């Protein structure tokens, strides 16, 4: 018994246990399933990192503090093993004399001792190997008979696949359920336990970096529970200041938010840490730092950056994603890119843009790609194309490219990540789009939006276009759009502009090479003649450089004349142009 | 007061320290995780280097020198004892009396001094240790692999409340570097050791390009201290010494299981002209054509000039199929590592079914059997040397074209779940079996430089301009003539040569006799296929019939001749 | 109980440092019965050898031949030695060259 | 290795390494050498194919006609690692 068993309640003698805060309807109704006259087995049912070991941790600090019944009063929390008990069990019932050795020195102990089973999924199959399993049917005498008082504390889905199947050992626990404490519910776990921390640490931790601790962890980190990842954060930002102190006023050891935003950011990888960076230069000029790479299209960037804006203030709905738009209108304008300046701006990375071309959805079979194959069919455990994809970036902006050639019944799929920015898999599980941006470009209008621009200045293109031709006959889905974008076709104006960033970004490594080249002005519309499209767009810009400047190199070496190292040009003529060294 | 007690004032009375170079930002991010008490267990995890071993003589350093005052100084910890628990045991648990009595009394000061622990990993890894570790009692660091890790420590769900995995990434060449830079205190001072400077990088160097199944630093300090062995025993073997050290030492040391000397292991400025006539061009003089892509296309790729996100190394190369390119593919290989390993082959030919997405780059969700799905999903995680092909991709309906323009341009590096895809490091061959089919008949006039431009002017802009408006180098293969494949023919003779003189019969053929096989040879269609089982009908069946009987003894070199209908070689 | 330690006894002699060892034994019986003691291969670092080949076990046959050309009185003629590596090799899977 | 192409596609993975090097690995990781077997595979994928043979197709171009429904059944992988590919005849009134 002293061999396997933790004792918790001489372990809460010392001191040597966390202070608990709160859980005192699930202490409670633990005393109560452990004063049962018959299976007097709690069974604390919660998800990984809710508390219910620090509920039995605040019921061995509670019998020695004495505000447990008379009844439970001078008891003592033995933590039983299960790992220690299939320790060094090789021979031939090893285990059960672990087992009968502890069940008979608890049967000496006349019901004084409340066994705490941590991970009882653990017990369910432990020494089975000949057959009959050997440790949920060693307790299951003494368990329904109400003798040993075991307290279990397994999570949800490990009750369900290795309690629950054992349907002659699920009656011997009661589910005392753990839900996980709300955002505030964690703070005064977190005030009183901030003192235990720091004791250990030697480092201030305020409130202040402890009511965010719990609001960036429960917002930004979706897998973990709530005083699991609030408590990490906390001792991580404490051992990344304890850094600070030890080796190489304003040598602080005091955390704050932004230590603790600091360390999320080293964990998920959303920068909201702190506004005293360039943020207060970005976030009025968030419209523009879109037009620095999406030229024109002053409609598209007051429509998705004041949507993106309309959260960052905390407004938006949080049952419903940060943006839903439908990007109809011309090709290659500015609908494909701006996506990338979105991702580039929000989640700072153009690589966080989920882009799903909706021509691979164009029969109504290919629907369960997108959210899964149901439970028997083929692709089930694979996950489906959009939701095993925010499942990957819940912080990405969806592309939906060129919608009007999906099925009809796909809309129907995106009827619920516009309305709720929720999506449920094939397996059951839901996804949760309250993080992206779901954009949806589409060509359903672009013949008349593409003719009017000139015309019609800034909205007559977004009235009465909608009801001879386009969409509204299937009117679900128009008023789950967010904003409804119109683009206006490019003109020389743009062009000018947008082909301008084609080296840009490798600009800033290849000059010791022998190449920088300043602006030539004799070559514009040689580029503005392919490029520049009322028709087709300005998506032949990008063929106008692997057909019109990177031709002669990369082909003409072999003759000997033409070696690099010198910067070409080119000029209006019918040359079939030289370069001199 | 023998085996509790590790005094780490000694460790610079005896100079038993081995400085750790390389790893600071891997090592004080298990100074991050130690220092906490949620979770205060770094598990170090991966290729070898600190091992408990950089944190322990990183603590001294800035204590004893003096430039921090004592106020802060006090960090002073200990280290593994774990020589004594199982010697000298001899009960069944009298032994476990040991290990109980070296954790309960380190606490006779309240706390003054702590401990780690080092290598938890065997079961002392849970079954002795489970309660010292569940009860607080103090903070170990752990040391396992990365599946040895899975095999015990994180199936577990009581041990990840304390430990978590620490991976440290793959070490420089400078791991050994510095290894021998302090430790002349050791090796000149009574024994007068140089090592050179291309004697340290010599033993470090073979894994990026040598061997990549093993790590680097296990190779190198090993290799080593075996090249330095070489005075004092060399000297006690029943102008005398080269004391300039070469690479000759390690050589002694690293080609003793394999044959292949100093000579084209360290590919150099000035050994690109040796690296042209080694193996390439003893086994078939000849295939000249591919090069050029280790002539004027390797300049800006192996002098620290790799750029991955646009083509460079990429030399494209035509021709037919089953006509020289898997050969090639091979002896590239061959010319590279040393053997054969290269086994790739891709064509669009005679398949019609809904599997055709997965053989581009990889299957989205949707599907069935993403373990094996197309060819290059799996062979960047096989081992990542391949020779990619491209075969017969003009066929299909038009609606499966243009998905050939993504992957070669700069816009996404196109991953399949998060780790990387050869960029840099490959040649392309594909092929094109368009209007070239009839010309391979005659030898007479062939174009170099007049075929691509006007033959391929008017016929490619009518159905689709989308497919050499991008690729216009066009070269063709050898012409299947005559004595072309009289050479091909004697490549595969003569593995039927050593195939005979296994049993003792050596047979000639003449230069009439292997074109008696020309007419029943080779196929425009299949390329040179059907040239195998022509040895097998014309000759190797017959032969085998005449080996059987007994007129052919071993012994006697037999003649042809020329005789009725059917054409085998008989007296 | 107390004895099985006919290994562990060796081990007194490491703590004289006495104890030395060249680990030349089966590989997988390396591994499985040397599995928890870890004071016997502390830091027995990987270095390769193993099989030869055909032409080096023609070296062993041909000197080795004497011993067997006298316990039954043959003559091992050097065709039947090239043969006995060659076919052995390319036959025989199970063995060792 | 009769009725081969009723196999589940896994299974001539499994039948590759054999007609390819002659090794097979065993479950438990053994390395069986087929370098002395037959490995004889019978299948009836051109079964509708070969019923016509009588008029104009006297197994040269036959053999090439089978070769295209069996190349829609079998990787081309693995045809190639087939020694001989062999097409039987139907049984005319004289062989019956
Ligand atoms: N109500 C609470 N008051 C004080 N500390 C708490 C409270 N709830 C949780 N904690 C602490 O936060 C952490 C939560 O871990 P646990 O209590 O083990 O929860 P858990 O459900 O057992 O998680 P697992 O996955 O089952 S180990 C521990 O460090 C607890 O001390
Ligand atoms: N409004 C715009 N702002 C910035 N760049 C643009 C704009 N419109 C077009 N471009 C340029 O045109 C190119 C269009 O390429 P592509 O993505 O193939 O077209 P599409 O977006 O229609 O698919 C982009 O690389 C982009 O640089
Ligand atoms: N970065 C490095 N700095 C110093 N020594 C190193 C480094 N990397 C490797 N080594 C050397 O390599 C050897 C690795 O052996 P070891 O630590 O026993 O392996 P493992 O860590 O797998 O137990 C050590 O002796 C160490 O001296
Ligand atoms: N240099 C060469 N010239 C001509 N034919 C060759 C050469 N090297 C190999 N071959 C032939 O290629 C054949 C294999 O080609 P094939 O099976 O059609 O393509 P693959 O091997 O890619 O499937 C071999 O039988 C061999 O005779």
């Amino acid at each position: 018994l002293k061999k396997y068993t933790i004792d918790l309640t001489e372990r809460a003698e010392q001191g040597k246990l966390d202070p608990v805060i709160g859980r005192d309807e699930e202490i409670r109704r633990t005393i109560q399933v452990l004063q049962r006259r018959t299976k007097n087995n709690p069974v604390l049912i919660g998800e990984p990192g809710v508390g219910k070991t620090a509920i039995v941790e605040g019921l061995a600090q509670r019998i020695i503090n004495g505000e447990v019944p008379e009844g439970l009063k001078g008891r003592r929390v033995l933590a039983l093993d299960m790992g220690a008990l299939v320790a060094g069990a090789k021979y031939r019932g090893e285990f059960e004399e672990r087992l009968k050795g502890v069940l008979n020195d608890l049967a000496k102990q006349e019901g004084n001792v409340i066994l705490f089973i941590d991970e009882l999924h653990t017990m369910v199959g432990a020494g089975k190997a000949d057959g009959a399993m050997d440790a949920g049917n060693m307790l299951k005498p003494a368990l329904a008979r109400g003798e040993l008082h075991c307290v279990g504390a397994t999570t949800l889905d490990e009750y369900r696949q290795y309690i629950e199947k054992d349907a002659a050992l699920e009656r011997r626990f009661q589910k005392v359920f753990v839900a996980e404490p709300s955002v505030e519910d964690t703070i005064a776990i977190l005030r009183g336990l901030k003192e235990r921390y720091e004791l250990h640490h030697h480092v201030q931790i305020t409130d202040p970096a402890i009511v965010a601790a719990a609001t960036l962890s429960h917002r930004y980190i979706a897998d973990r529970q709530l005083p699991d990842k609030a408590i990490d954060l906390i001792d991580e930002a404490a051992s990344s200041i304890r850094m600070q102190i030890d080796s190489k006023r304003l040598l602080r050891n005091k955390v704050t938010d932004a230590e603790i935003a600091e360390v999320l950011a080293r964990w998920t990888g959303i920068p909201v840490s702190r506004m005293m960076e360039s943020e207060r230069e970005k976030l009025l000029r968030m419209e523009q730092e879109l037009h620095h790479r999406v030229i024109g299209q002053n409609e598209a960037v007051d429509a998705v950056s004041n949507a993106i804006r309309r959260s960052r203030a905390g407004l938006a709905d949080p049952n419903r994603p940060i943006g839903s738009f439908l990007f109809l209108g011309p090709t290659g304008v500015g609908k494909t890119e701006l996506c990338k300046a979105l991702a580039n701006f929000m989640f700072d990375s153009d690589e966080a843009m989920v882009r799903i071309d909706m021509s691979e959805f164009m029969e109504k079979h290919s629907v369960s790609r997108l959210v899964g194959a149901p439970p028997g069919y083929v692709g089930y455990e694979e996950g489906g194309y959009l939701t095993e994809a925010v499942r990957r970036r819940p912080y990405s902006v969806i592309l939906l490219d060129e919608v009007e050639k999906a099925h009809p019944d796909v809309f129907n799929i995106l009827l619920q990540v516009l309305d709720d920015g929720r999506l449920t898999d094939g397996q059951g599980r839901t996804v949760d789009f309250r993080n992206t941006v779901v954009i949806m470009t589409s060509n359903l209008g672009s013949d008349l939006i593409q003719e009017r621009f000139g015309e019609l200045d800034y909205a007559h293109m977004k009235e009465l276009v909608l009801g001879v031709v386009s969409h509204n006959f299937r009117p679900e889905f128009i008023n789950r759009i967010d904003e409804v974008v119109v683009f206006h076709p490019l003109g020389e104006q743009h062009i000018a502009s947008i082909a301008q960033i084609q080296l840009k970004r490798l600009y800033k490594r290849l000059e010791e090479r022998g190449y920088e080249i300043h602006i030539s002005d004799e070559a514009l519309k040689l580029l503005s003649e392919n490029g520049y499209d009322p028709v087709y767009g300005a998506r032949p810009l990008k063929r106008a450089i692997q057909q019109q400047i990177e031709n002669p190199l990369a082909q003409q070496i072999l003759s000997g004349e033409l070696v690099p190292g010198k910067v070409i040009r080119l000029e209006v003529n019918e040359d079939r142009i030289v370069a001199v060294q």
